């Protein structure tokens, strides 16, 4: 199915029927950091499964749902169960739920994952505001746009160069100042390694000469399908461990410490972006 | 269908029969830089749907015609309407023209392309020949000649040490000091950014790093398919912008700067590209 | 047909039937380095085509066989006839052979390679311990690891910085200095270049600056096949020319020249190599 504006319109139109919320602001969250999606009031689930034209997510089973309702007082939508290119989904699978986002009405799409530091001031359990990325996937031929152009909701060529808002950025970290953990709190440059493997040693000492502060397998295709659909975007890495470290040491990584990172810092992201939430424009 | 030797064949054979030239140089021309297919004289027009085994390029649309006739006393065949791997055409479907110009006889292959500069000596505007490129899509499994190789046009493991001709090089220079533009000029290295978006800001800084001095999206698959198959190539990027001053200043582009830029120079550019036709050896 | 636990088992049921060998050891050789294929003792050919579920070869053509049999008092099994990514393999074509090595019993994979020498200690001739490397098609979404993971196999997200043992290359440097060719052999970074063209000039220029000491179109898929399931790997790069010299003096390459190099060293690889097999732990 092609992420098109007749195959996103059908989805939207089931939504709406069911659901009652028009929401402004939707979230994408890392894994082990979900806390908040459990929170949402008055709150609505969807299945993937039993919306039109939503990509089917079998394959790789656990939770596929979508979530509406009120979170500080604003309507918001969520995505429990985020898609990665490295499973196998196609262009048009990332992009449809997105556009469909854009079609119920999001002006703001907030977005978490856990990543490698690469920057040597980076410790595990560290935050990273991102600022600007590098996308060996889109250099390479696979961006997440290739494909023809659905003008319905942006131009063939667009510009990046404002995609993660500054404003946005901005108060993240007013609100880390405001409660005492600013010193966990730096901004960076994220590379988009498409995976599964984690960047190996030397590819991890490639990226610091590169000028590349953290590095992780996602949310680069879906800010560039909110960037040319015209919606804002604030994207936050929590830091599992520094790879550039770990490699002049000759130390491991897996996906347990990065779990267990998460579960050290869940809720207090969970409290950091309530706040976001009930504070932005 | 495969860009083999019986699919190349046919079409070449409709084409001899329609078109009564057998042309001894092939040109693409980048967006807005089309001028001079218009002024080919004695012309025949075919378009590509009339054409056995050409690709099909009606979901993107807009003009898609081979165009023969005589340009400066010389045979000349030209694309007007370009294939462009970011729209989703695959490795066969951009081969399969070029390897019906090497049936047909081409031994020289003339190219202009919009790109964004990187070199800091560089200004919008300027024309850099192009002596070399890097490869991010060949890199990463995504060459234009990943498959089975076809022997009829070439070997399995191409070099491509010198598929960008000296002495069209130093003509071109030539004439352009003949005529008061050399200031305009530069020589310089390509980066092949798959698209469709623009390069990131730090996309750009990397590239710098990188010995770039320009970066856009066509131009090297065609190269790669010449070269591959014998044919001589001059290739030459309009500089639309500096990406690294737009990084450092917080300034944006869009296609719509690009094409005025292109219709500055469109004049210079036919009337340049007219003078190495008539003089290539 | 995907690389699958069902399917795996399916072929190794039918070489248990046909061979009577259960190997520890696998191997896979390099062009024109294949001789040690050739004394296999006790040895049993086993055609690709006759195994259920080996990738189809015939488009491509030449040799394609698995060979079982004793070297050195050790029981191993060969692949004669790689299968290479540039050819249009997909991930699972590629990965079902290995693991189906790995469900015969293998615990170490020995691989060799011809490569270009980006290290201006490199010279023609030279062998490589690769001790790591960077993947451009894995930063880039072609990561041989792409799709649903295979959990009888290996995890989602493998770490890769153990790929090559330690051990393994500290016994091939002893084999050498005890027979007065250490030095020949150095220790590098193998970068992944997804072919099949030669690395440009300034492709060759920036993987220097990149910290890469080798490049070549082969070993990176098959190594995270083996680490992703638990087996030890040594590769052993011989280095057919020194990149960066050929792009300082304007000189070429092409796969004579290289199976030249290989026929000068292929004895004594194969006198090494048997050794490493003979005393292995
Ligand atoms: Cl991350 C964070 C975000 C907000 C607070 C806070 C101090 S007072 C108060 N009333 C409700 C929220 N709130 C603390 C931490
Ligand atoms: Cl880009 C260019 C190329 C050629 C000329 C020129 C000066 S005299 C003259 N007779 C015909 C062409 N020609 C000027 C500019
Ligand atoms: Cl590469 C290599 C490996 C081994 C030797 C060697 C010296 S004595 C002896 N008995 C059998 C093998 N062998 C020489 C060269």
């Amino acid at each position: 199915v092609v992420a098109n504006y007749e195959n996103a319109s059908m989805a939207a139109d089931y939504i709406k029927r069911v659901s009652n919320v028009l929401p402004d602001i939707g979230i994408i969250c890392g894994s082990g950091l979900g806390k908040l999606i459990e929170e949402i009031e008055e709150r609505k689930v969807i299945p993937y499964i039993n919306i039109p034209n939503f990509p089917k997510t079998t394959v790789a089973g656990h939770v596929g749902n979508l979530v509406l309702g009120s979170v500080g007082g604003r309507k918001i939508v969520a995505m429990q169960g985020r898609l990665h290119m490295y499973e196998g989904y196609s262009n048009q699978e990332i992009a449809l739920p997105i556009r469909v986002m854009k079609l119920l009405g999001v002006r703001v799409l907030l977005i978490t994952n856990l990543a490698g530091g690469i920057n040597r001031k980076l410790k595990s359990g560290d935050f990273v505001l991102i600022k600007g990325h590098i996308n060996f996937p889109g250099l390479g031929l696979n961006n997440v746009l290739v494909g023809p152009n659905q003008d319905e909701f942006g131009p063939r060529f667009p510009d990046l160069s404002n995609a993660y808002d500054r404003l946005l950025q901005q108060l993240a970290l007013k609100i880390a100042q405001e409660n005492d953990f600013q010193d966990l709190v730096h901004e960076g440059v994220y590379a988009f390694n498409g995976g599964p493997t984690y960047e190996s040693p030397d590819e991890s000492n490639m990226l610091l000469k590169l000028g590349c502060d953290v590095v992780g397998m996602s949310t680069v295709p879906e800010v560039i399908i909110a960037c040319h659909c015209g919606i804002k975007v604030l994207a936050v890495s929590l830091i599992a461990n520094n790879s550039i470290l770990d490699a002049e040491n000759d130390v491991s990584i897996n996906h347990e410490k990065v779990l267990a990172v998460a579960e050290k810092r869940a809720d207090l992201l969970q409290m950091w972006f309530k706040e976001i939430i009930t504070r932005l424009p």
